[PDB]
């Protein structure tokens, strides 16, 4: 059964709920973006509304099969009616197609739901700085403060860096990056970009990339591996035993791979900076691990909030338990009490 934290309170209207079958009373469906956990559920006989936005769209006409009809996408940044109440979708900052939904319920109560998101001070010039926010529903994915990692031009930086240094040392050197669902683009388009390359990839990843309205997108892709030394892989197949099976596979045209593996936060992000990273090594091939996240940092998470000021605050991960439920408010407490609100 549907939780109440995927529910909007004076309307028909439920967020990232497609995994319930029907929801009585729920004549509209929203979707914030292509990520699994979110769209679960979907498929091609889905005969109720889903609004989101036109790059989610695409990948749920071309990906899942859902019919035209039923995909209504709306620009961002507009002022649009539906089902008579006032929505505005905004850039969350997360993945291709990612979007926060604003809410203005008809009895005066303006809701944001973030979504997945990574807090941004662009943020604040937006049409979020025209008026009064009641309720927050929030991505808490790393809401502790333990929960630091660096900022995405930083680590594209030493990626493109790495790279273009290993190459330059070694011209046979293969560069391959882990992937495994949308998000993270600018790390492989970032590298081939510096190597002059295009970057190869399976069909059916070259299917999806096709779905994003990234301009030029013809002039950095392509499914002839043989033809460029930037190649992707399923995340699962980045290690040693998958890399030798994927080094044979180039037929002699390669004696290095040089990989990477973008990850979110981990352990190491406790006591080692990103400018002092090494990978693992067996031999040729050379595994980083490199913290690009999509998701807020414990204070960029912070301080989107404290601007916001929300009267009340709704989490939206991992409330599935008491002690994750219960140390997320004593958080939430102290900003409200640092802030004055
Ligand atoms: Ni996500």
């Amino acid at each position: 059964t549907c939780p109440f934290y995927k529910k909007i309170p004076g309307t028909g209207f439920t967020v990232d709920a497609f995994q319930y079958g029907v929801v009585e009373g729920c004549t509209a469906y929203f979707l914030t973006h292509f990520h699994s956990d979110h769209y679960a559920g979907l498929s091609k006989h889905f005969t109720f509304p889903v609004y989101c936005s036109e790059i989610t769209g695409n990948l749920l006409k071309n990906k899942l099969h859902v019919q035209e009809q039923y995909i209504h996408p709306l620009p961002l940044d507009t002022e649009c009616i539906v089902n008579g109440v006032k929505v505005v979708l905004l850039d969350a900052n997360h993945c291709p197609g990612a979007v926060m939904i604003l809410f203005y319920l008809p009895n005066g109560t303006v809701i944001l739901h973030t979504g997945d998101f990574r807090a941004d001070p662009s943020m604040e010039r937006s049409l979020l700085a025209d008026q009064k926010v009641h309720m927050l529903y929030l991505d808490t994915t790393y809401c502790s403060p333990e929960y630091t990692f660096p900022s995405q031009q930083e680590v594209i930086r030493f990626a493109i860096n790495t790279a273009f240094e290993a190459v330059t040392l070694n011209p046979h050197a293969l560069v391959v990056c882990g992937t495994y669902s949308i998000g993270k683009e600018k790390v492989f388009l970032a590298i081939a970009d510096v190597l002059g390359s295009k970057v190869g990839m399976s069909q059916e990843k070259y299917k999806t990339l096709q779905c994003l309205n990234i301009p030029e997108i013809n002039s950095l892709i392509t499914t002839d591996m043989c033809s460029s030394l930037v190649h992707l892989l399923p995340m699962m197949q980045i290690n040693f035993k998958g890399l030798q099976s994927h080094l044979k596979k180039c037929g002699g045209k390669y004696n290095q791979i040089l990989a990477f593996r973008p990850t979110g936060w981990t352990h190491s992000n406790k006591f080692t900076r990103i400018a002092d990273v090494i990978p693992q090594t067996k031999g040729n091939i050379s595994i980083y691990g490199i913290p690009y996240s999509e998701h807020s940092s414990y204070l960029e998470m912070k301080r989107f909030v404290q601007w916001l000021k929300p009267q009340k605050i709704i989490p939206t991960v991992n409330v599935g338990t008491w002690k994750s439920r219960s140390t997320m408010e004593k958080y939430f407490r102290e900003w409200k009490l640092e802030a004055g609100y």
